[PDB]
């Protein structure tokens, strides 16, 4: 399975590097690292593309659950082939185990006995444990700063510091640049929801797809319910809807945004009549990681037709 020909350069880290992680939300734990990883277990889309994008994609053992390479950025995946394990089928302690970390990261629910395991546990291995702060719950507000910080640490983690800052940058200035261009404008009013069977779940203020378009300066449309009906959105009336996807309903995209254009309550809202109606992928508004570039061009292009006249950008 894995090529034990060649193995990751042995880098030190002095000084050490200390990172403060969560298990959960207002729960801290402190790690140290005296070199850089060798061999990483990663899960989830942001684990293993945002250590790719930082340069250090030979040094991931196992990148589990990403369901296919073409969910990958096109430039990160030649490095994902690589990978030697990522079947959620070894998702599981005893095959984690067998790998032999020295880093394992992922998501608040990954790292208890019902998974694979504690970061108490794995530091009695002389592993280390990362966990992503925007995956300890939805009770507190999800921002693209937690993203930020991801990345940063990671980037210590990894000794890519300069990478991290550079990829951060770069999608602050584009933040920052659209807010700029923009301000003598009137704010356009956008809503964020995902299709279920016939439901509109709503992401608003405390979701990052929300925090998104308020770091973009839009009027964020929340009503603050689990769902918006057909009628409060005829009310609310936004210029844009972006249209929230999860992965495994990529191959419904077509039926979904059918669906949602040839209705009938909808037909008089203004985004509606105007075609500002965009896919926004769920990997890249909940714990992106890295992919937060991909929301922040959708958003911004969606938001602003007239500054970005190229286009909103396709994914699948």
């Amino acid at each position: 399975v894995e090529d034990h020909q060649s193995t990751p350069v042995h880098i030190k880290l002095q000084p050490p590097v200390t990172i403060e992680s969560f298990v959960r939300r207002g729960e801290p734990f402190e790690s140290t690292y005296t070199a850089v990883p060798e061999r990483v277990v990663a899960m989830w889309q942001n684990s293993i593309e945002t250590i790719i994008a930082l340069g250090e994609g030979d040094r991931i053992v196992a990148g589990m659950g990403i369901p296919d390479r073409k969910y990958v950025r096109p430039e990160y995946r030649e490095a994902y082939d690589k990978i030697p394990y990522k079947d959620l089928k070894y998702a599981n302690l005893e095959s984690v185990l067998m790998m032999k970390p020295d880093l394992l990261v992922g998501w608040k629910s990954t790292f208890t006995n019902k998974m694979l395991q504690t970061p108490t546990f794995w530091q009695a291995r002389l592993a280390n444990v990362y966990i992503a702060e925007s995956s300890l719950g939805a009770q507190s507000a999800l921002t693209m700063d937690m993203e930020y910080k991801y990345i940063r640490d990671l980037g210590r983690i990894f000794n890519r510091n300069m990478e991290a800052e550079r990829l951060i940058q770069e999608m602050q200035q584009s933040v920052a640049y659209t807010v700029a261009q923009t301000a003598h404008e009137k704010p356009p009013k956008a809503l964020f929801i995902e299709v279920q069977g016939k439901h509109f779940r709503l992401y608003g203020h405390k979701t990052l797809a929300g925090n998104i378009g308020a770091s973009l300066h839009a009027d964020v449309i929340d009503t603050e319910t689990p769902s918006i009906s057909m009628e409060d959105v005829v009310e609310q009336n936004p210029d844009v809807i972006f249209l929230i996807v999860s992965d495994g309903e990529y191959s419904q995209a077509d039926v979904i945004m059918n669906y949602v254009l040839t209705q009938s309550g909808l037909q008089g809202v203004n985004a509606l009549r105007n075609k500002r109606v965009h896919f926004l992928p769920l990997l890249a508004v909940y714990s992106p990681g890295i992919r937060l570039l991909d929301s922040i061009d959708i958003v911004s292009h969606g938001l602003y037709p007239n500054l970005y006249p190229e286009g909103v950008p396709d994914l699948i």
